[PDB]
């Protein structure tokens, strides 16, 4: 696919409002995760590159109609047949046309309006019903659900490309894969970092017998099933193609002598949206429905390796392309510019408590940061967790070395 000319996706964590950090046991082969749809996980493990994993969305396909409800009807071609008192029931011939809704009644008759006898004359009034606009309720089967999950390895990035999916796939540093009930475990390679396996239990986060997907006009919703069954609207189903309870959208008004008007209610769409005010909204424009939720998984990392743990250290001078800023997640991010051209090469960077005391404090989130190109003045983003209080970010070695002060409150 041409990702370079497709829309971006949220596939990693920096900049997102909701972010959780996960620390995997040192040496452990697996880490247990719950992907929540509005959030993002950063996974850090000793001797492992750092990962972002996040659910992108949940898709359902091939949904089956259960019932359709008319919410806006047209009512046309009204007629009334009437009879005199004592002559029995009126029968309008449109009773033979399944498209018509008919109702019997009575009107006052006498000499004055054409009857030899005084009393109640039978009338029968029919009108053609058609559905102008209908809402549709559908079921999802679990086999037709797909979870799209993004993964990102904290390799070399820049402030410009860090969140760009086509750039990180280009760098072999991101990927997007699909777990389903029938295929709930997936292995993918991550460039020079080996592979991971996502071993998930999709069925545990599914409740497809609890709801219907209901489309109303331009919106679709997840609705409680019994609420859907008791809607007071005309309906059809696959096993019952003709509209039943069509009178619900019709008003047979007061009859006089031999005439009676029948009108349609206005659209019931707005009433429906009102009733659905607090219901889950889902995207259901195409044949595919998109929603969000939870997915429990185990992330396997025994085949996940460090990359370039054998490059040489960068030898030339760095500078701060962007001075450190708090990410809002308890971490600090910088962007470095590297003047050298021996790249790719490892960035010497540490937090120390003072320049007297060059003892490493804190730690990197972008573990093993590296310049990835021989181009001079390239950029590398580095995310880190300094300690509380005063420390200095120290980049490079010797007298090439630069530092920036930082203070973390608390």
């Amino acid at each position: 696919e041409n990702l370079y000319f497709q829309g971006g996706i949220h596939f990693n964590c920096l900049g997102m409002g909701n972010r959780d950090f996960i620390e995997g046991a040192s040496g452990a082969t697996w880490v247990d995760l719950v992907l929540e749809g509005d959030s993002c996980l950063t996974i850090m493990a000793n001797d492992k590159p750092t990962l972002d994993v996040r659910m992108i969305n949940i898709e359902a396909s091939q949904l089956a109609e259960v019932r359709s409800y008319c919410y806006h009807a047209s009512v046309t071609d009204i007629s009334t047949v009437a009879r005199c008192p004592t002559t029995g029931e009126a029968h309008n011939e449109k009773r033979a046309d399944s498209s018509y809704v008919c109702k019997q009644g009575f009107t006052d008759r006498g000499w004055g309006n054409g009857c030899g006898f005084f009393g109640k004359g039978s009338i029968d009034t029919c009108a053609k019903f058609s559905c102008t606009s209908k809402a549709i309720g559908r079921t999802i089967q679990p086999e037709n659900i797909k979870y799209k999950v993004g993964i990102f390895v904290h390799g070399t990035t820049t402030s410009e490309n860090h969140g760009n999916y086509s750039a990180q796939v280009g760098a072999s540093q991101a990927a997007k894969f699909t777990v389903t009930p029938n295929a709930p475990s997936v292995a993918l390679k991550l460039g020079d970092y080996g592979e991971v396996t996502l071993d998930c239990e999709p069925r545990s986060g599914l409740n497809t017998e609890a709801f219907y997907v209901m489309t109303v006009g331009s919106k679709s919703f997840l609705v409680h099933r019994e609420w859907f069954h008791d809607l007071a609207l005309p309906w059809t189903s696959p096993s019952s193609t003709a509209w039943r309870n069509r009178e619900l959208l019709m008003e047979f008004e007061g009859a006089h002598a031999t005439k009676q008007s029948v009108v349609a209610l206005g659209s019931q769409e707005g009433g429906l949206h009102h009733a659905l005010a607090g219901a889950i909204v889902v995207e259901y424009s195409s044949s595919v429905m998109l929603t969000s939720g939870h997915l429990k998984c185990r992330l396997k990392m025994d085949k996940l390796a460090l990359k370039g743990t054998t490059y040489g250290m960068c030898t030339e001078k760095f500078s701060f392309a962007k001075n450190p800023v708090d990410t809002g997640h308890g971490t600090v991010v910088i962007e470095l510019s590297y003047s050298g051209s021996d790249g790719p090469c490892k960035i010497p960077i540490v937090s120390v408590a003072s320049l007297n005391d060059m003892t490493p404090v804190g730690r990197l989130v972008t573990v093993n940061p590296f310049v990835a190109t021989s181009s001079a003045n390239s950029k590398v983003l580095v995310e880190m967790e300094p300690p509380f209080g005063d420390s200095y970010i120290v980049v490079g070695r010797g007298d090439k070395q630069i530092n920036h002060h930082w203070h973390k409150a608390g």
